[PDB]
This record gives structure tokens, C-alpha cells and sequence, in this order.
């Protein structure tokens, strides 16, 4: 229908030049797709109650950040328990349950050259409490990342390390840090003090571009909606900043004081949710996909080959979603790197993977709880149907839609290799 | 992984270029073609190419389609030509490495205002003798194609009608003719007499472009290697002409007098084979695929969606082949329209489809005659393995290579919706 | 690499490391982003104009001199507050501070004066206070009118009529502040000289999360039309009370320049804030960094592909001159202009080279600050007897001011744009000159 | 009506595929033929009357094949060409200069042969404009030809013929020291496999286009026309494709030297080239030539790109350039403008040699001088406009781009002007 092609900036998406795309942007063209940029909310006195945390999950919070620069281990263990209680209060309805990752943001090296002794104790605390992500403060070289990985020990092998770039050395040694990290955080607060304030935007755009090229998650952080710490509505520069972080290519956007100590934590999450949906519909996929395809190297990895074929197929039919079965989240990450307009519904049995895939833009994790079927092909079909039923319940899919299904040839991680065009019934 | 030697062959340095101008500058006479020749050769059968022994030599040289010119000779003469082609083709049935299906095409005498009485009798002869293709002479409007289609009686609706554009009216009414035809022949002999000779190249390039856009086969015909009727080597203009027809986008190239009455019929086939291989490696796939992708409309047909995803996947891993299961040839045709560098190995139970897919560039048919398995998924696996073992036998594949496999979710034609990445073992 | 090798050997590797030149030579926008470098210093003069609102914090002649030195190009008088006597005193103080630098003509900086109207309020069209304020503007010689709440083409025609016969030279920049203005944008732009994205009211009239779409759409359409566009309101809001802006504020300024804005504005930050000079300095610093990060390779290609064919010699000469400037990395394009139009047509193609506009019109010299990358030089000398000699003297005045301000160095290439006969509308010549 | 002619619907297309789909056999070519025709002089094209007919059919360069005939035979051929060319000098606004090219015999079994030294000396003594140097294998072969031309032959253009594997492999070093290249497909098709010649032709044409140096496509282009009045479908396609590849010149060998239809062969190449030039996809071609050409601080180079860009912006009928050596016209030609490059020169040799560059129409200025330099310059621009109007290039109301310099003498072009006709 004509109405379908007037929504989600589709006239602007069909434009032949970026200039014509801008000219065709319409304030009356409503966003239809689900919000794909994840929201990281910092936990503190304003967002610690179980009842307030339930409201933040409903507003769109995907990752809860624990800032280990403040508070004791007892304080952070209580934060973890309240987050998990609020998250599990919706587990009674598996088709609508939303996993929420828990990220530990370290205190940092301070005046020291490498990993501090408090960071070693805090990292061990994180492993013992089952955190999913580490936001490693003041990463200056590859050996800083290796020190964090060593401090996590053998039990913390599955924890993602997102390196925070906060100074000139981190910006200069970016390539070596990105190579050994799982992703990056553009920590603009310290970065704006370490380098001239008027240069932070160049560092943010460079790091986002390089992370997008590498297919690794990138978080834009600090002062995005600062004025909402005390005021009910943000400034015109703040809404523009959030929108531009999404247009730059950020996988995640973050709230610090807005959710930890401010007076509008739920509204700050709602505002980031609303801006991100508008900005995602304004993305010029025509040039973006072409450039991501052209820049990505040739590959002999079947997961990598299936991912590009599935994204290409999704664009060809305007697929409502790409449903992917994943154990570690990697198959969903490789689909996410090509920035499909189709939502990536990732069905997994790993609760940790379901929490961690929020780091990748456009990945909507579904945690499958059923015990395995005796026949593997039937267990695979049951999970795909769970993805279709959750998608229908949440508004991602309707009868008549086309979906791309990405599965593998045997159980276990690393064997994705099948792309299937499916009609929703 | 593949080596520097691999990336120096088949014009791969020229294929990686960022502009068409840089692609031209990087073409190398020392870069040898590795892929199998994908542009089919149509050879006209006449006194110089009628004997079973001569036909066996032409099959070995590369003839894929045998053309019977009904402008000369009786029905008895053409029935003997058909029998000799079939005898020469079946003389290699014992060896899997040498067996190659050969299509039989009937070229009509022509019109008078519409379908002539002799054309009705000749078309009826074609149906009775099981011809695969009709090259319909002097098509000027859509109603001429409908007359040929109606003349293919009740038993011949499976025969492909390739409309010959030979005059100004056919060129002007091209869109309506292509819409109702299976493909087109740029019949340059009469076209060069009906329109100014210096305008034939414009008509050829326009029709080839429109056929490529429509995803329908296009044949370049007449005087391609004319001097080879009496001389053992062609002129510099003739080799250039064959190469440029392949670079323009022609699915097939044809020999008329060169093979029907000339002194070097086998040598003419060998020459077309050698030039086509060189020209196919020089194709600028980078821009070609992007433009075929951008110009092809969005589709909700799973075969069309699977085909683009499979071609995209083949380019990503430099796949040795795309193995497709097809009953009518349609799934292989939709892969062929995106001009993959990988060979399209079409496994079919239909002898007619195996002969007719020679009309589509890069489709290498395999006729499969094993009795069907009781379990459909096992029958599918057996045909995919048949394609891999014939591929290994003929030099298309080695252990360690990657292939793309295109199949459907249920038996019967029209259900292609699956693309798999397979490692050859 | 071969397309820059001889020029890299000539100008040096250090030249090609500054002003984001490695990022500018990238083949894709993605590679351009990856190559942005915080250590690549901006070299070019700041091309995006700064509009500063005059108020109690920025009214004194001494404070205004500091703001001119910090980079203020246009002084905005907000007629929503203050009396005619108050605004006349503000105008006089701006003119006094501007003329305090007139002793040195090769370095003098013109400053435009803009009148921002109160608006229609609850009314349907032009209010009676707006008619009195517009007459005040004509009587006091203002250069620009920022017309509040423009909702249709007839609103800008009413403003033009209220300016009368004597205000024909005044530029009307229409402020888009509501849903109707956004929806009727094309008809408003057609009859206006330019647009202001008035984000304050716009963010109240439409959902706050949609303002960025309206800003980007209007900037794109103004760039396509070749007409000036101003980005306004809350750009450095926190600097009203703090000496340093937030990370969202610096990002906002940078993104307005990257979107394609000709001008950026300061409101309460300069009118009533505690750091008016610091706010101007911050906008200056961010705009220079953002201008160097513009992806000229795709931008120029798209401006050419989108611009229709033209049989106007000024339009034809402008694209030829911008193309020539990119070919040699020209330090500047010196253009002779009477009304500012020839400089505006060069500016629409977004050259990296500075557009040094030599004019005898003091009003045109002030008004060309609306066009990005135009550096006005007011020529005060009496005419030569031979017209060709008068033209040459004006070109040499541009080269000498260019050398004395740092725009040009001996060995640089410059593009000179002139006409074949005196008077406006005859630009048709482009010359390549080597600086000696 | 203007936008339906010269394949303008196909020229406006956003992709090459859409450009192909929009090619129209009913869209007539309007612009003058840009690709020069080199015709080989022999028994079938030696008479003054036959040569006059070939000049009217479109011959721009006369090739003397020194592989056959004596010096006396070639001197008579030169004299007949000059007599036929000067028979049209009575009308200066329509006079067509014709270059004379000497094609050497070659090294044979040997570097530079002793017969080649004598033939090159003959060429200098007889005032030839171009040398087509046979079997060039390395840069030192070009230097040997340059030395054999001596001090009296400094102005002669050396076009290196690439005829073997070594010439193809050492192409870059040969092009660097040559004025241009000839893709000599006859010997090349014997030295390398016949099925690889098209790759060598396309590579050399692309590299010459990138370098901004002339490239000639040669041998068997219309071969069958040696005995038949019409060419084959492969032959017309070959000529069209050489123009579409980017060749500056196309050549006729036996077709004009010994064939039964020399005038018809020239007419056929003229007709095909005009059709192929209108089918050129300028949208991508200009963008790629522009992107591939390096940045430059040479004012002639900078003015040339500004002028071609300006010509495309207004659909200029022509770019009128004042040139001494032909260089300013060559730098305009390298960007492949759709506008004709009308080169007004006083140098008769430069007027003949600029036929090597596609789209350059030389006008030999033989009008009285003006005392004031600026008036003399203006008069040459008016000469270009009047010849353009007379020959059909221009009409009243058209826009032209005029390219001149700031002071006399070669190497000072730095001005581009937009001018309205009449
Ligand atoms: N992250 C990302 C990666 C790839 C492509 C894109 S993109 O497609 O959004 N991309 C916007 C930036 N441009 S631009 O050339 O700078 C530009 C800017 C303003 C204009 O009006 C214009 O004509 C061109 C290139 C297209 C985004
Ligand atoms: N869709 C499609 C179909 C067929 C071939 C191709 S193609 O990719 O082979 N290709 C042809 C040639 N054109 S061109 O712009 O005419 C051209 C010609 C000569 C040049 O030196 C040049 O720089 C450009 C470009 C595209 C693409
Ligand atoms: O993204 P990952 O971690 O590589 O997981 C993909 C894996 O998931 C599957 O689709 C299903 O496997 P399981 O039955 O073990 O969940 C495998 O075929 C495939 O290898
Ligand atoms: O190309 P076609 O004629 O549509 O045939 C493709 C068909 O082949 C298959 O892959 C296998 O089908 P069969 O087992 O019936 O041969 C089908 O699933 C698919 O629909
Ligand atoms: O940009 P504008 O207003 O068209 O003015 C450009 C004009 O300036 C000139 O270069 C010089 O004109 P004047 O001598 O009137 O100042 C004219 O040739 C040209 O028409
Ligand atoms: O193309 P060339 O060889 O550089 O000659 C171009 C020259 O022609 C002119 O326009 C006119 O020069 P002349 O007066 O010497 O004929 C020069 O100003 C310019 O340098
Ligand atoms: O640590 C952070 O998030 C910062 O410095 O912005
Ligand atoms: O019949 C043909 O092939 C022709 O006329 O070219
Ligand atoms: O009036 C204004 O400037 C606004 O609303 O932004
Ligand atoms: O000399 C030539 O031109 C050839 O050999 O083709
Ligand atoms: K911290
Ligand atoms: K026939
Ligand atoms: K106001
Ligand atoms: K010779
Ligand atoms: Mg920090
Ligand atoms: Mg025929
Ligand atoms: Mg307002
Ligand atoms: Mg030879």
C-alpha cells in the first residue's frame, strides 16, 4: 500500500543522492520499526528501587551500568539484585520478557600506569556476581585490555570487554585497542578534558566509523541529555546530539547522571527511545549498506557469508525481520554489522548471550527456556516459531510479512550457514 | 589461504578496481582465465556440420545449441540433422566427464503481414520432433509472438520462443515483444539491411541492456567470425566483436555460415570458446552487480529473493560454484540474471530444462536420472552431492572449496527459498 | 595516491596532513569518518558566520569590540524585548565598535545588523508592532530582518511591503517555528532570501524528537536552492552560566556546520549570559574544526548533479571557478561583486577555498556574511578613469588583504572571478593567477 | 526536440544499464565527428582527385607506409596530398588541415634499422607531422627514433606502435616517453594469442586516456571493404567499440591503400564514429576522468578542467581555444567534453597534429594581425566563432567557452570566458 511507503522515511530512503534524501525527510512520516539503538542507563540512588527499575525496563532500558567509581561491593551487589528482581518480574510471560544486561564500569588506573589493585578486586567481584560486560576505564594500549582479561580469570571468559577511550593516547592507539577489545565506548566526559573540547566530535565520528567497519559495538556516552538531570525536557542541542550519535552509527547510547541521580530517570530513557526511533528511520541505508558491503573484506567463514546473503535478501523483499538462532550471539552480531532495516530477532537459550547482544544495533534478544526436543530439526523449528510468535505479539510481524531465517547445519556455536525466505502465517 | 597466484588469474586485479577506468588499466594479457566458459555457443547445422563425426568434434569444441535454419532444406533434411545431433550427443552418455546436453533450436523462415503457412507447418514439425527452442524470424509486434505461441499447439507450450529483432518496427516495439517472449536474438544480418548499418551497434547494446534488466536471455547473431568461412583465423574486428558481445551482456553468441557451410566449422567454435572465456574474466562485476541490484525492483517472490542472496554470498567467499536444484530451469535463470562469477551448476531431472538452460549465461546443466528416494530431504541431499561430485570430476571444484547451494522447502517447482554455504569435503 | 602524488611532492606531506585532507581524499563516507584525525589542525579561515544576540551582557562598545575580535559577524537585535530607544543605542554601539577598526582598510571587518521581529502572536498575519519595528529598521539602516513565525508566502510579502520602497535592499530571512511553516516550506523559501531554523519555538510546536529532521530537511533544501540558512537556539545554552559547554552542545554546533548551515547563532548565551565573548570563541573554534571535516568529494558531486543546467553566465562561471579551485587546492577565489550575488553563487558549491568578495557596497559587504565562506572586503578608493584598471586595482586589493590576513602566501594559486562590463549581472570570467 | 537528438535521453540516465536501455536508433547525431580518421595512402588513393574526395569524406591524417614503395614514390604521395589539401585553401573559414604521418618499416630481425634512419631523415626533409614508429619494445627505442629525427625534427610527434608481448609489458615506460600510442592489432594478433588482443587494446586505450595522450586503434577495422561495398556486422561493431573504448583515432590500412572502395571506407568510419560518439556515457566518463586526473598547479591544466566543467553546465556548443603548440587544446580534449574544441592556431604544423586529439577541430588562422595584442586575441576568437557558424557548430543564441592566456607565447593559458553567440 501507499501508506506503508509514506511511513519510516521511505520516500527519503529511496532517494538517489544524500542531498535529495535530506530534502525528502518528513516530520509527518512516523517511525514503524522497533527502536534498534540500545539504551544504557547508569544505576544509582534515583534508579535503584525495584519499582523504578521496572518502569525503566518498560521505557526501554537494555543495559544497566554499575559505576564502580562510587559505592562499595555491598552497594553494587544490592544494585545487581534489584535489577535482576525487576527483570525477572516479567519472566512469567516468555513471549514478552526483556533481558537486561549488567555492565561493570571500572574505577580506572588513576595515577598508575596499568591495572590498579581495586580494579582487580572489582573485576573479580563482577565474575563472582555474573556481570555480562566490563566498561574498562582509561584504556591506553592493547596491554591494558589483556590485563583486564587476565583479571577476569578462566571463569570470566564469556564477559565482553568494551574499552573506554578517554584520552589522547587511547585515540592514537585506537587500532591496537579495538583489535583486542570486544567494542568501544566514546567516554566524552574525560575525553573533553584530555583533548580540546572542540575536537571531541572528530574523535567520536572516527571511532564510530572504525567500529562500524570492524563490526564491533560502539557506545556513545556522557552529557547526551544532561539538562534532564533537573529539567523535565532536554535542550535543542541535547536532542540533536542523541539523533546525531545514532546517525553517526553508534550501537548504544548512554545516560549517566540522568538515570543515576537525576529527577527524571524514566523520562530520560523515554526521550532517548523516542529520538533513536526517529533517527533510525532517517538513516540513508542505500549508501550505508553499499559502503559496509564494499568495505567488508572477502571471507571464507560460513557465518560471515550467510550474514551478508541474508541482509541482501532482507533488503530485496523489505523483510520485517531476520530471525537468527545463536548460542554466543555471534551470528546476530555479523547480521547487525551490515545495518539491515529488518529487525534481527535473536533466539537463544544462553541468558548471558541474550543480555550481551543488546551491545549490537538492531538485535532483539529472545531467551528460550524450553528443554530440548529429542529431534534436533524439531528443536530448531520450535525456536524459529517462538521467534515468530514473540515477533507477532510485540508488533514486529504480521501475517503476510516476509522473514529471513538464519540457522546452522549442526548444534553448537560456529556452524551457521543457512538462510531461508519465510512467509508469516 | 588462496595464494597470490589465485588473485593474479581471471583478471582479479582488474575486478577489484574502484572505477571502470582503473579496471581497464589493470586488464592483463598474462592473467589466464580459470573459470569454465559461461556464454553459450549456438552453431548452425548445415552441409559442413551435419555428419555425426563432425558433430562430435563440435560438441568437444564447445557447441551448446544446434540451430536448424528452416529458411533452407526440407523437413526430411532437418529430421536427419536432428537425429545426427542426438546420435553425436548420446555417444558420450557412457562418460560423465564428456556428456553434455545439447539444445535443438528451430529458426523459422519468416513472414506477408503475420505468421506464414510454411511457418505453421515448420513449428508443428518442431513440436513433433521435440525441439527445445524456436528462433522466430522477423518479429515486429507482440501479436507475432502470440501467433507463434498459439502455433506451438497443445503439446509445445514448454518450448522457448526467442524473438528475432530484424527491422525498424521490431526495434520500436521492443518492450512489448520482450514482455511476451522468453528472450531475444539481435539478428544483425537483416537488421543491418532494414536500418542504416552504422546504427546496428546501438540496437544491439540497447536490446542486450533491456534483456539483462528483464532477466531474459539475449543472443548476439550474424557475421561474428564471417571471414572464418574461408580462412582458418578471424580478423581483428571479428575477435573484438565476439569479445564486445560478451562484455555488452549477451547470454549466447552464434555462428551461421561459419559452421553451416564454411571450411572451418570446428575452428570457428573453438575461436568463440577462447574469446568468450577471456571476455568473461574481464567483466567488471563490481559495477555490473550493483547496477543489476539497484535496477531490479523489490520482490516478494522467494526464488528471486533467494537468488540475489545466493549471488551476494558467492561473491563474498569467491565460491567455486552455486549448485541449484531446478525442474523448469527458472531458479537457475534467476541466479544467472545477477551475473555471478561462480558457475551455476543446475541439477535437474528434466532433459528439456537441462537443454534449455544453455540460453542463460553461466548455467551448466546436469541431468539427474536416479530413482527418487522415499524421504524427500534424502533425495535433495543426493542431488546436491551429485552436483558436487560432477563438479569435482569436471574441474569446477576441489576439497576445501566453498559452494552455495540453492534449494526449496518442499518438492515441486516454484518453492526455492533456501541458500546454504557448504565446504567441499 | 597517483591523483595527489605530484602535488604531495610539491606542497609536502605536512600540507596533506592538516585540515583533514587525508579524510577529504577518501573514496567512501565510511573511510572519510575512519580517517578523521584530532591531530589534523584546521588551517583555513572560519567560513560559517556567527550571529550574536545583543543585550545587557553584550551592549558596551568595549564588550562589542571583544566580540568582533572573537568572531561575531552579525549582531542580532531581538525586538521581542526592549524599546526603540534601547535598540537604537545598541545599533549605535555596534557601529562605534565596528568603525574603531576602519583605520586599517586591508584588515577592517564589516558587521551586519539584523532585526528579529516580535511576531504575529495570536494574530493571523503581520502585527501592528511589527509594522512599527520594521519601519524603525529601515530608518536605522538594518541589513537583515529575521521574520518571526513565517507560516506562508503571504507573510513574507507582508514583511516586504512593511519595509517600503526604501527597504528594498534589506534581506528577509524567514523563521520557521511551527508545523505550518515546515509544511509550506517550499513556498516560503521561494519568496525569502533565506531561512532560520528557529528550534526554540519549533521544539514546542512539534515533538522535540522531530526537530532534528526539520533542521536537516530545511538545511538540505536551502543548500539545494543556494540560499542562506541559519541554525538557531540553545546551541551552547549551558554557557549562559558556565565557562565551558556540555559534550552535547559542542556536538550540536559541529553537526549544524556538517548539516550545511551557513550561519550559527547565540541567543541568551550572548544577550544575557555570563560568558558572551567565550561563547563566540567556542562557536568559532568548533566551526573551524567542523568545516575541515566536511566531505567535499561527495558534497560537491551532489551539488553539481542536483543543480540544473544553466545559461546564466554568473552561474556557469561560478561552477567553473569552484572546479578550478579544487583542481589546484587554491588558497582563495577573489570575486568582484556589487550586490553580493556572484559571491553567493560561488558559495552554493561549498568550495574549500575562501571566497574573498571585493565590493564598494557597504551594505553588500555586511550582508554577504549570510553566505558560508564569503569574506567581504570593502573597497573605498575613488574610481580609475579606465574601467579595466579599476577592476585590476580591486583584484590587487583582494590579493594584498589576502596576504596581510594570512589567506594567501607567495606561490599559492588563486582564482579571480570578474565581468566583461561594469554593473551587476555580467560576471563571466575566471582567471588562474600565481601569487608573487 | 533538442533533448531527443544525440542520445540525450540516454546521456541523462543514472546508471550505465539505464543508459544502454535508452539508446535510440531514431535519435540522430548532431555534433561534428570527433574521432579522427587515418587513411593509408597507396595505389587506390594516390591521385589528387581521389585524395580530394577522401578529404571531403572525412580523412584527417594521411599515412605513408614505408614498409612498401621507394622514397620517390612517397614524395609523390606527399605532393599529391598537399595539392589536394591546398585546393580548398581559397575558403579559409572552411579549409581542413590534413596531417602527414610516416609509418616506419621497423627493426625486423634486429633496435633502429639503417633503413629506418634514412626514412626518418626523409620525413624530416619532407616536413612530416607524425611518425608511427613500428615495433616499439622499450623506452630506448623511442629515444633512438627521436635522435634519428635530429634537431630539424624536434616538433614531430612520435606515436609508438605496440605490436608484441614486450611492448605490452613495457607499456608504461614507452607511453611515458612517447607522444601517443598505436594499438597495431595486425602484428599484435600474431605475437600474442588472437583472443587476447581486445584486452591489450582496452588496457592501452584506458592508460592513454588516463595519461591524456593520443591513442590510435588500427588494422582490419573494415577489412571486407577492400573488395565489398559494405562492411560486415563485426566490422561496424569494431569501429563503434574502438570509439566507445576511448580511442582518439581510427585507422584504415588496405581498405584505402589498395581496396576497391577507399572513399566508401572513409565515409563508413565517419558515419559509425558520429553514432558512437553520441552514445558515449559522459556522466560516468567525465566523473572518472576528473577523479583520476591528478591535482595540478599548472594554470593550463586548471583552466582546462574549469572550462570543460563550465561547458557541461550550459550545454556549450563549443570551447574555442587559442593555442600555439596544440597543448591547451590537448588538455581540454583529455576530459572528453561533449562540446567541440575549436582550436585557433597560427601554426600549420600544430593545426595538422591536433587531429591526434579527439574532439579538437583545428582552424588555421591566416587573417591579418592586429597591432594591439588584446584585439588580435579577440579577432582569433571571432575567427573561431565565424568558422563555427559557417561549418554548423554554432548558431546565434548558443553559449561558448573561450580559453585564452594573459600574455603571448605558449604555456600561459589561464582564462576562461562564457560568451553568448551574436
Ligand atoms: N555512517 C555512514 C556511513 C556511510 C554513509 C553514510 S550517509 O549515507 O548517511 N552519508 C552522510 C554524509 N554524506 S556527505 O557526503 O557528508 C554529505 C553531507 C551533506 C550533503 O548535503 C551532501 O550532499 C553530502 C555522505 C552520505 C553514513
Ligand atoms: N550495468 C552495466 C552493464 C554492462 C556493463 C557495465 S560496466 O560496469 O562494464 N561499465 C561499462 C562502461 N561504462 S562507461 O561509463 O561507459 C565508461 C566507458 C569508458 C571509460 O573509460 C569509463 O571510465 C567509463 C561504465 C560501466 C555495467
Ligand atoms: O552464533 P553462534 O554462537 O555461532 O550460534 C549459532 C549456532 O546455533 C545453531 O543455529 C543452533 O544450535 P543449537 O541447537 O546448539 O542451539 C547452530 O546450528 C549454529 O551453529
Ligand atoms: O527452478 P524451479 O523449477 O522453480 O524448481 C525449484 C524446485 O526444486 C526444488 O529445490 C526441489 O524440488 P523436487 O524435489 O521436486 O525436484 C524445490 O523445492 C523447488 O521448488
Ligand atoms: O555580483 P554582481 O552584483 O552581479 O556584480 C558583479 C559585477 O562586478 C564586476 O566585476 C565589476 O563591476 P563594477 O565595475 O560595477 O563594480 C562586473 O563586471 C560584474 O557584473
Ligand atoms: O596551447 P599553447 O601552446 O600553450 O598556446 C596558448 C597561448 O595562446 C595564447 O592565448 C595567445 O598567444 P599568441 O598571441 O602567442 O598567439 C597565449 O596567451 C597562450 O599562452
Ligand atoms: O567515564 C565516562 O563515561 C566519561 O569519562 O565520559
Ligand atoms: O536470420 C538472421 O540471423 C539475420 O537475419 O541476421
Ligand atoms: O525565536 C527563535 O529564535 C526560536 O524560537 O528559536
Ligand atoms: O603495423 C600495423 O599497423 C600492424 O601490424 O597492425
Ligand atoms: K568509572
Ligand atoms: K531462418
Ligand atoms: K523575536
Ligand atoms: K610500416
Ligand atoms: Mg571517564
Ligand atoms: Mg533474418
Ligand atoms: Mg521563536
Ligand atoms: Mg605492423
Amino acid at each position: 500500500g501507499t501508506a506503508f511507503f509514506q511511513q519510516q522515511q521511505l520516500p527519503a530512503a529511496m532517494a538517489d543522492t544524500f542531498l535529495e534524501h535530506l530534502c525528502l525527510l518528513d516530520i509527518d512520516s512516523e517511525p514503524v520499526a522497533a527502536r534498534s539503538t540500545s539504551i544504557i542507563a547508569t544505576i544509582g540512588p534515583a534508579s535503584r528501587s525495584v519499582e523504578r527499575l521496572k518502569e525503566m525496563i518498560k521505557a526501554g532500558m537494555n543495559i544497566a551500568r554499575l559505576n564502580f567509581s562510587h559505592g562499595s561491593h555491598e552497594y553494587h551487589a544490592e544494585s545487581i539484585a534489584n535489577v535482576r528482581e525487576a527483570v525477572e518480574s516479567f519472566a512469567g510471560s516468555p513471549l514478552s520478557y526483556r533481558p537486561v544486561a549488567i555492565a561493570l564500569d571500572t574505577k580506572g588506573p588513576g595515577s598508575g600506569p596499568g591495572l590498579s589493585e581495586q580494579d582487580v578486586r572489582d573485576l573479580r567481584f563482577g565474575v563472582e556476581h555474573g556481570v555480562d560486560i566490563v566498561f574498562a576505564s582509561f584504556v591506553r594500549k592493547a596491554s591494558d585490555v589483556a590485563a583486564v582479561r587476565a583479571a577476569l580469570g578462566p571463569e570470566g571468559h564469556g564477559i565482553k570487554i568494551i574499552s573506554k577511550i578517554e584520552n589522547h593516547e587511547g585515540v592514537k592507539r585506537f587500532d591496537e585497542i579495538l583489535e583486542v577489545s570486544d567494542g568501544i565506548m566514546v567516554a566524552r566526559g574525560d575525553l573533553g578534558i584530555e583533548i580540546p573540547a572542540e575536537k571531541v566530535f572528530l574523535a567520536q565520528k572516527m571511532m564510530i566509523g572504525r567500529c562500524n567497519l570492524a563490526g564491533k559495538p560502539v557506545v556513545c556516552a556522557t552529557q547526551m541529555l544532561e539538562s534532564m538531570i533537573t529539567k523535565p525536557r532536554p535542550t535543542r542541542a541535547e536532542t540533536s546530539d542523541v539523533a546525531n550519535a545514532v546517525l553517526d552509527g553508534a550501537d548504544c547510547i548512554m545516560l549517566s547522571g540522568e538515570t543515576a541521580k537525576g529527577n527524571f530517570p524514566v523520562e530520560a530513557v523515554k526521550m532517548q527511545h523516542a529520538i533513536a526511533r526517529e533517527a533510525e528511520a532517517a538513516v540513508y541505508h542505500r549508501q550505508l549498506f553499499e559502503e559496509l558491503r564494499r568495505a567488508a573484506p572477502l571471507s571464507r567463514d560460513p557465518t560471515e557469508v550467510t550474514a551478508i546473503g541474508a541482509v541482501e535478501a532482507a533488503f530485496k523483499c523489505c523483510a520485517a525481520a531476520i530471525i537468527v538462532l545463536t548460542t554466543t550471539g555471534r551470528s546476530a552480531q555479523l547480521l547487525s554489522r551490515y545495518r539491515p532495516r529488518a529487525a534481527v530477532i535473536a533466539v537463544t537459550r544462553s541468558a548471558q548471550a541474550a543480555r550481551q547482544v543488546h551491545l549490537c544495533r538492531g538485535v532483539f534478544p529472545l531467551l528460550y527456556r524450553e528443554p530440548p526436543e529429542a529431534i534436533w530439526a524439531d528443536d530448531v523449528d520450535r525456536r524459529v516459531q517462538f521467534g515468530i510468535e514473540s515477533g507477532k505479539l510485540r508488533g514486529f510481524l504480521r501475517v503476510g510479512d516476509l522473514v529471513i531465517v538464519v540457522t546452522g547445519w549442526r548444534p553448537g556455536s560456529g556452524y551457521t550457514n543457512i538462510m531461508r525466505v519465510l512467509s508469516i502465517s
